[PDB]
């Protein structure tokens, strides 16, 4: 598609946009207001960055990212470039988890994006430096840069280290775990309160392969952050080092006019996909990257997933699903040492061009290879899982798509009665109340798309629930939303059409046969196709949450979880 969005430039000129306003006398008022916040004469023939952080005080993912914004802008300065600072909003996953804050969450990704391309189109930026620090601000960031398609550079905030304490390791999951176990009497009060006071250690995103860690390495092997960027933690001192150097490549991107659709490409899209396979990636990178692509003006689908799935093995032993995390990552050589080896396995196309201004495989031959001896990536012949975690499923029930994660240990198949919930509070509340009518069901939670949720907001609680209840693997867990880990069993999200779109989850009865088969790719009813269409008929969508503010935006605008929850078409 040909994208039309921004402003287009009024060509080996380094300030293309900005000449805009700092050239013609009949902007005067313009290059007063410059000369105010303090350029002089000679600052006003200097490209302009746009520096983008998303700071706030309020989550560890975030805190540290004014100071990281200070030395880009150092950097910006000393390669003899404007730097101008702006910061957006973000919000904290970890925070809100379980309440209903979530359903503000995925949305946060594309306010991002509008705020970004807002600021930089009528402010007449010439590239942007950004510098997200949290799960939903990595995308949002990518995209403002390909609506704009201006040179650009992600600086990933970096990653929360794990908290120690008494010599035992914890991080946002072992509090999230906390009460669970609290409950249970696995653990004590008193144990309860100690792993909160030591989870979240300091600054950085959460430790594990969740969707912040996935999408900062997705983006890295996509070629628009630097190499290390999603590797190097965020309290260390490289990351202030690679801030600093931030200016230095982007001068060398606008000397070239490298910009984002030169970068982000069908064979760039795929090396990201292939580092989320190989990473145990999280199902979230399904909506954030089908919206990268959208954004320069390519096509991505959940068959595009299914491939390279399909094409490429689970190879690191890391959280959720493993044992390591991101820091460890760090020590045995970096995303780089990873993204080298595939390469060398013919898994990834080396000749996409980053934001070095060299390819991949340029970038790739100059890093050191993974530490002899490393037990955390796999070797091709001996992978944990011979394809990807990312399954596509289809069927009666997900006509449009779904998305799961697969390891493997679950088997092929479940069947069994359907029992349906219109959120996820009266899941919790049944589930409390009487456990043991969950025993060999195929749990529906509906309603909590994107426009019934409203917001698609992610659930944790359900899972844990069933864990608590020692029904891991003994129930099905399907929804229109999006579920936040594994229970050792079946859990589907992402179901398309959404139950407020009227789409079969929305007509599932209690009783109904539910039949999950992996090898077919299919949740099908044994409810058969005309008693559906006879539900269908008698079907009416109920009314809305929200009638005002961001979110009932949202629900005009948002497009299905299989487009990737896109806003903007
Ligand atoms: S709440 Fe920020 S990455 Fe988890
Ligand atoms: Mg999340």
């Amino acid at each position: 598609q040909s994208v039309t969005a921004d402003p287009s430039p009024p060509t080996n000129k380094l300030n293309k946009y900005s000449s805009r306003i700092t050239e013609p006398k009949s902007q005067g008022g313009s290059q007063a207001i410059l000369h105010g916040v303090g350029l002089s004469d000679d600052d006003l023939l200097k490209p302009q960055i746009g520096i983008s952080s998303v700071w706030y005080e309020g989550n560890t993912c975030n805190m540290h990212l004014l100071k990281l914004s200070e030395a880009v802008k150092e950097g910006v300065e000393n390669a003899g470039m404007v730097g101008f600072r702006f910061n957006t909003i973000g919000v904290s996953d970890a925070i809100s988890m379980g309440t209903r804050g979530m359903c503000f969450s995925l949305q946060s990704r594309d306010l991002i994006a509008d705020s970004i391309e807002t600021v930089m189109s009528a402010q007449w930026y010439d590239g942007n430096i950004s510098i997200p620090g949290c799960d939903k601000n990595m995308p949002g960031t990518i995209m403002a840069m390909g609506r704009l398609n201006r040179p650009g550079i992600m600086v990933y905030g970096g990653t929360i280290k794990p908290g120690h304490f008494q010599d035992k390791t914890y991080d946002i999951v072992s509090a999230f775990q906390s009460y669970g176990e609290f409950v249970s009497g696995s653990i004590s009060d008193e144990q309860r309160k100690t792993v909160l006071h030591h989870s979240c250690p300091g600054a950085g995103a959460c430790g594990g392969m969740y969707t912040a860690n996935t999408m900062a390495s997705a983006i890295e092997a996509m070629g628009m952050s630097l190499p290390y960027s999603s590797s190097i933690p965020a309290e260390d001192p490289l990351k202030l080092d690679e801030c600093r150097l931030a200016g230095k490549y982007l001068l060398e991107l606008l000397k070239m006019d490298l910009k984002p659709r030169d970068i982000i490409t069908p064979k760039s899209l795929r090396n990201a996909m292939v580092s989320v396979m190989a990473l145990g990636g999280s199902t979230n990178a399904v909506l954030h990257l089908i919206a990268i692509a959208r954004s320069v003006g390519l096509e991505l689908t959940l068959d595009d997933f299914q491939k390279v799935s399909d094409a490429v093995p689970f190879l690191a032993d890391l959280k959720p699903s493993g044992k390591y995390v991101m820091e460890d990552i760090h020590k045995i050589g970096g995303t780089p040492a990873v993204l080298r080896y595939l390469l060398e396995l013919g898994l990834m196309d080396g000749d996409c061009m980053t934001v070095t201004g060299q390819t991949l495989a340029q970038n790739l031959e100059n890093v050191p290879s993974l530490t002899e001896g490393q037990e955390i990536i796999r070797p091709l012949s001996n992978p944990i899982k011979e394809t990807g975690h990312i399954q596509i499923l289809r069927g009666d029930l997900a006509p449009d798509g779904s998305v799961a994660k697969i390891t493997g240990k679950e088997g092929l198949y479940f069947s069994g009665p359907a029992l349906v919930f219109e959120g996820e509070e009266s899941m919790l509340a049944a589930i409390s109340a009487d456990p043991m009518s969950f025993k060999g069901t195929v749990v529906v939670i509906r309603g909590e798309g994107p426009k019934g949720g409203p917001g698609m907001p992610e659930m944790l609680t359900p899972t844990s629930a069933i864990m608590g209840a020692g029904l891991g693997k003994e129930c099905a867990l399907l929804t229109d939303g999006r579920f936040s880990g594994g229970s050792h069993g079946f859990v589907v999200g992402h179901i398309c059409p959404e139950a407020q779109e009227g789409g079969p989850i929305g007509l599932i009865k209690n009783g109904d046969i539910i039949t999950i088969d992996i090898g077919a790719a299919r949740i099908d009813t044994q409810v058969s196709p005309e008693e559906m269409n006879d539900r269908r008929k008698k079907w009416t969508a109920p009314a809305y949450k929200v009638n005002r503010g961001v979110l009932y935006k949202y629900i005009k605008n948002v497009q299905s979880a299989s487009d990737g929850c896109v806003t903007d078409e």
